[PDB]
C-alpha cells in the first residue's frame, strides 16, 4: 500500500440553537444545497478526515458521536475511527478518520480557550484539535465568538485570546502560535460577523437574497472588511462565498429569515449574516485547494443552516533513511546570505533569530544581528552572511524541499519573539542563490518582515 499524497478533508460548522438535529443530515456531508457544491459522481467517495464543529450543541457526546457516524456510514458504507471529541460548553469538535488512516494519525491534542472576562466569560471560545498525518501536522479550531452587529472589535479578540492561548501542535515550537505550527490550520466556527448595513434596509437585503445577488451584501460582511483591513484572520484564505446568508432563519423552514428585535434577542436586530465560516492557513508552496463551500438547504432545525467546505490537502510520508532520523545527513545543508529583518518596534535591543524544523534534530539559535535605521524609520537588523549553515537530518531532494523552517527573531534582553514567519524549502533551484521571504507575526499582528536569500544543497 503506498502512502498518499493528498487526503481530503470535510470541514462542516453548525450552530444548532440548543435543538436536536433532525432524522437525515446527509446533505451536510455531501456538500448538497447552495454555494460550491460536491459533485453527485462523488457521494459514494469518503472523504480521509471530517472534521465537525458544532455551537449550541444541546446533545451528549455520545448521542452527536452516534449520528455522525450512522449518517458517515450510509453515505460511504465505511465505519468512520473517532480521533478525537472536544466539547467546551456547547461549542464542540468531532474529527473522524478513515479506518485505514488510523495507524497514519499520531500526536492527537486537544484543547479550548474561554474568551471574555466576568460579564463576557461564561459561553464563548473555541475547541481544537491537531495531529500528524503520516509527515504532516494539522490543526483544526471550531470557534463560537461573540454575538451582535455590534461587536465586530469583541469578536477581533476574541480571534487573538484563540490563536494566543490554544495550546496545540508540537510544544517545542515554543516561539510560535497555532498560526505557525501547522502545515494546514483549518479555523471555522459560528464567527458571528454580520452584514454591516442599516436596520431599515432588512426588507432590501432579503430581496437581493432571494435574487441570488450577494455582491452588495457581501461588500459590507464584517469578516471580509476587518480581514482587509488587517484587523484579524491576517494571512487566512476564504474561498469565495456564492451561498446565502446562514443566519437568521425561522425555524423548520428556510423560507424565513427573522431578522427583527425581540426580547429573546436583547432588542437586537439580527439582519441576514453570513456567521457561519471555514477559513485555513497552509505552510507557502503546499497543495490545498477547496473543492466545496456551501450551505445546506433542507437542515432546518436552527435558526442558522450548516455550512460545509472540503479540501485537497497536500501530504508527506514519515521518511526513513540510513541516516535521519537519528543523525544528521552531512550531504545536506541551509545557508542564508543577505538576510535581514525589518521590524516595526519602536524599541532598541539586540535581536537573533531562532531556526525550528523537523528537518533539524533541534532548533538553532543565530549570533545577535547589527541593528540599523530604515530610510523611515524602521529598525533593520542587519544579518548579512552571518546566519548558521542549518544541518537536515535527511538530504534526499524528495524529502528536503517538501520541508519548512520556521523563524522568531527574538530580543536577546528578555528572549521574548517579536515577530514570527516561515520559509518553504520548495525551491526553484538547489546550489543557486535564490530570494526568500516572509511576513513576520506576533499574536497574530504583522510585526515586521523577513528577506534575504537561501542556498539548499540535497543529496542530487
Ligand atoms: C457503492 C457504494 O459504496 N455505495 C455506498 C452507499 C450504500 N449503497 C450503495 C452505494
Amino acid at each position: 500500500q503506498p502512502e498518499p499524497d493528498m487526503i481530503t478533508i470535510f470541514i462542516g460548522t453548525w450552530n444548532m440553537g440548543n435543538a436536536p438535529p433532525p432524522k437525515k443530515i446527509t446533505s451536510w456531508f455531501l456538500s448538497k444545497g447552495q454555494g460550491k457544491t460536491r459533485d453527485d459522481s462523488a457521494d459514494y467517495i469518503p472523504h480521509d478526515i471530517y472534521v465537525i464543529g458544532t455551537q449550541e450543541d444541546p446533545l451528549s457526546e455520545k448521542e452527536w458521536l452516534e449520528i455522525l457516524k450512522h449518517s458517515l456510514q450510509e453515505i460511504t458504507s465505511v465505519t468512520f475511527k473517532t480521533v478525537a471529541i472536544h466539547t467546551l460548553w456547547n461549542i464542540r469538535i468531532v474529527v473522524l478518520a478513515k479506518p485505514e488512516h488510523e495507524n497514519r494519525i499520531s500526536h492527537i491534542c486537544t484543547d479550548n480557550v474561554k474568551t471574555g472576562i466576568a460579564n463576557t466569560l461564561g459561553n464563548k471560545g473555541a475547541v481544537g484539535v491537531s495531529f500528524m498525518f503520516n509527515g504532516t501536522s494539522l490543526g483544526f479550531v471550531n470557534s463560537h465568538l461573540t454575538s451582535g452587529s455590534e461587536k465586530k472589535l469583541r469578536r477581533n479578540q476574541n480571534y487573538m485570546n484563540i490563536l494566543r492561548f490554544l495550546a496545540l501542535g508540537d510544544k517545542k515550537l515554543s516561539p510560535f502560535n497555532i498560526t505557525h505550527r501547522f502545515t494546514h490550520l483549518f479555523w471555522f466556527g459560528d464567527l458571528n460577523y454580520r452584514v454591516d448595513l442599516p436596520t431599515w434596509e432588512a426588507e432590501t437585503i432579503i430581496q437581493k437574497i432571494k435574487q441570488q445577488q450577494y455582491a452588495d451584501l457581501l461588500s459590507h460582511d464584517q469578516l471580509l472588511t476587518e480581514r482587509r483591513e488587517q484587523k484579524v484572520f491576517l494571512h487566512f484564505e476564504e474561498e469565495e462565498i456564492t451561498f446565502a446568508p446562514t443566519y437568521r432563519f425561522e425555524r423548520l423552514t428556510r423560507d424565513k429569515y427573522a431578522y427583527t428585535k425581540q426580547k429573546a434577542t436583547g432588542m437586537k436586530y439580527n439582519l441576514p449574516s453570513w456567521c457561519d465560516r471555514v477559513l485555513w492557513k497552509s505552510y507557502p508552496l503546499v497543495h490545498v485547494v477547496c473543492q466545496s463551500y456551501g450551505s445546506t438547504s433542507d437542515i432546518m432545525t436552527s435558526d442558522h443552516s450548516p455550512v460545509f467546505a472540503t479540501f485537497e490537502a497536500g501530504v508527506t510520508s514519515q521518511f526513513v533513511s540510513k541516516n535521519g532520523p537519528g543523525t544528521v545527513d552531512s550531504q545536506g545543508q541551509i545557508e542564508f546570505l543577505r538576510c535581514y529583518a525589518t521590524l516595526k518596534t519602536k524599541s532598541q535591543t539586540k535581536f537573533y533569530l531562532e531556526f525550528h524544523s523537523s528537518c533539524l534534530e533541534s532548533f538553532v539559535k543565530s549570533q545577535e544581528g547589527e541593528n540599523e535605521e530604515g530610510s523611515e524609520g524602521e529598525l533593520v537588523v542587519k544579518f548579512g552572511e552571518t546566519l548558521p549553515k542549518l544541518k537536515p537530518i535527511i538530504s534526499d531532494p524528495e524529502y528536503l524541499l517538501d520541508q519548512h523552517i520556521l523563524i522568531s527573531i527574538k530580543s536577546s534582553d528578555s528572549d521574548e519573539s517579536y515577530g514570527e514567519g516561515c520559509i518553504a524549502l520548495r525551491l526553484e533551484a538547489t546550489e543557486t542563490q535564490l530570494p526568500i521571504y516572509t511576513p513576520l507575526t506576533h499574536h497574530g499582528e504583522l510585526t515586521g518582515h523577513f528577506q534575504g536569500e537561501i542556498k539548499l544543497q540535497t543529496s542530487q
